[PDB]
């Protein structure tokens, strides 16, 4: 999730 959210934002 950390990865996903960081990339998304």
């Amino acid at each position: 999730l950390a990865e996903a959210l960081h990339g998304a934002l």
